[PDB]
């Protein structure tokens, strides 16, 4: 077995309850239990609020598809380069939309990926946040209007672009590797 | 004087909201004299401020290799880098307070290799800025280099989730607009 | 069907015979065409010449191995963001190196990939050939020497990255599509 | 004399006649034979495919002139800082052109070379197929065709820029290094 | 005390008299002598050229405020990342458009400083000058024109941000360090 | 004729006398007069403190032959994409040198011109204080005294890239154009 992460991962047995639950109720769903789980329990208290965050945009109720909010996850780390999370989301992505090529694409270049405008756009923000956030103006926002979003959702592209910056730099940093599950999940479909 | 925008989004009134939230605004108004923006402006979303700034206390609370001073240092860096206004503004103020040195914060926005910090401190920001705009790249002579200077991997740790987070905070601040306040621009500047 | 290219694509009728010929010899192989030799006949001399080239660096015989080839092609076609030779090769490098993650972690960020430091410095050379041969001197030589390469091999890396810097041209500037195929291609082990 | 290559020269007495022939050919219709013949004659098959495949974009009739052929190779060169590259065709733009400046211009700031808005925007084409060509949108092709182009020219710009950044990079790495004599070439009328 | 530079600093008595009242007439003027004086003191010849430049484009009656004249520098000077020079004009910025805000606005993201769209257009110009001069065209003019910038204006905006690139760069080699006093001015209004 | 800038050019007679001056001893020695007299000449207080400085580091005695500092400029205009510069200079450089190939070597890459070890050192550091003189620090010092270069002499590298780099920004600005002459010049020797 590869290692993991480049720092200690601890024992199931050996983390808090509750974190220790969070895990378990992830492998039950899943049928494994994704690295960035295991690895980042290292230290608990980042553990416990890097996934509160990751839930406050994942799972909230908004005016992007589940589907469309890992779309954003997989062409802002392919931007830095982050393989734990281009392999884990793309998967993702793939089952969410049911497009089997689709990750592919927005990984190596979403500017030939085969989505929408209104998706193109959304993604045209997301890399503007990720890689210029420095020059966001009004004219970005309108650009988004133009195709259905309101600023509401202009926030959320932001902040799933923000929150997946500060997990592609984790990653990297500690070397997460993406569980085998992920590479070939969502490729053949039914 | 009417007052400039803080965000380009609404901002809830203190009253209109979450008793937690209020709680957390309050408190930290009653031990700066005002609230920072920061507060005021990720109240619109109240469950990302939750997690945000749990998320913050997370790093900048914990007991740590990092004294409090080198915390708002790595902030500083990797802000400049990203030209978030709010951010390098406002942690300069508490760079400033913390080391007790006030030009220490200006040194390390434009160019912290000409900052007063030894070496130690130098390589430690060169390995955030690493972090923050080539995480890709870190490898194992990195940890070796900040190992060379006395710190542990947990430190190593410590400085890349700093950069992490604050990358999350930088590009909030830029993407809403979101104003520092006066009181960070003149604060720490008279020892 | 999306379309494969921007610009015609011609029917294998109507090609000449060492080129319909070039092309059955494929078809019959791998059981489907890939998409670059059915765009790039809308030239016919550019096409004859694009292979020969080709076959000159992939079908020699040298001190690379068919899958180390391959895995020159997918880190320098994911540094110009060539979906078409990603996706392609990519799918390639998987049969000939019999590891399905291989070509995905190279794609991604090759520094983290399952590879020997052979296999990295092989590609570090082949990034500076990519991105900056203006620098390239004898100390890069050097470096892939004390891995275990000859000078000879040097030159296939340079080689190889240089022609699939043209073909990523090529292929983005048409926008050539990668076939359907490519993308589960080697990741289920036979 | 210096090196012409970090990498073995061939004796003519020891290659192909196929590819003797070449080179004795272009030492009748120059009086010289330009390095990176001798220097690629190392590799045979790779001599072959690398000219066949230049004589496919440069010698075909086609939209663009013999001239604009070369800036094409010029500017992108510029780009790839081949010392190779720019020098020998910068001599052949001279020589085409007859505008012993023009290449200079091209391969420092072309767009401040002598030459109209449709060769300053070809030459726009060429750079954004040589340094991002994983953008090029129909926003481009469309630019080309204001300036009279046709869709079939921008294939024959972009397929000039893939193909010398082939020649640029195996230039650069093995220090091909251009004849005296492109260096004054065409530099007097 | 610090070293304010890597080379000698010359001691007044043993300088030029013409070169040592300019600096004791600097002084007068603040109170303390700017780093600048007393470092490129060190040669003359180029302590005469370098002020004869500052003073024809920065005491100069024209188009451009003498608050504008100092935001092209701390802006241009910010990009350069020139410790120096950002601290030193950030300082008169401020005294001269008493605004004790704006100077690190346009320091770390003169985007969002609290400027005029004049001043903005004003700057874009400026860093383009400053990073990219060989791209400057007509359309460039034409923008400035819009805003009130004739092209004489122009030609100064150029002509500071080029001359302050000197500075910078001299500032950057020698480690010319700003004096404490700059940190604290203007920030307070009188 | 092509315009020589895009701003006016005065006719001598309309000059102040040192500046018509200048202009006659230039064309006297050169037999031409260099654009960048007649196009600064549109701003006289300009034209005097850039030639003031020009010759504070072009005419001094120091460790630089008058060679090397053409070099720099060469280099460095190149750089900054400056076709006035490169071509004036590289002119003035092959005159100074007799080397007719090498100022088009160092202007497309001097890693590659038929330089010495120590001379191609000089331009590394010319070129770093030109495109990040704020990274510059005692190890790029150390690496020109390893070579022999002097504290002094490293100042005159760092200074002539300074000001040529004001140079080029003007020349860029103004689109100043080089003379038919400069194109030609020291080609051919004797």
């Amino acid at each position: 077995a590869h290692p993991i992460s480049r720092y200690p991962v601890p024992e199931l047995a050996a983390l808090p309850d509750d974190i220790r639950q969070r895990i378990l109720e992830v492998q039950d769903k899943a049928g494994f239990v994704p690295n960035v789980f295991l690895t980042l329990a290292h230290r608990p208290d980042e553990f416990r609020a890097f996934f509160a965050y990751h839930d406050a945009l994942m799972l909230k109720d908004g005016g992007l598809t589940k589907g469309e909010r890992e779309m954003i996850v997989v062409a802002t780390s392919a931007a830095n380069q982050c393989l734990y999370c281009v392999v884990a989301h793309g998967a993702i992505l793939r089952i969410y939309e049911k497009k089997p090529l689709v990750a592919d694409q927005v990984a190596v270049n979403y500017l030939k990926a085969d989505i929408p405008p209104r998706q193109r756009a959304m993604l045209d923000f997301a890399l503007k946040v990720c890689k210029a956030s420095h020059e966001v103006n009004e004219a970005d926002f309108e650009a988004l209007r133009e195709h259905g979003f309101t600023d509401e959702d202009a926030w959320d592209i932001a902040a799933i672009t923000a929150f997946f910056g500060l997990s592609n730099r984790m990653a990297n940093t500690i070397g997460m590797r993406p569980n085998d599950e992920f590479f070939l999940m969502g490729r053949v479909p039914k």
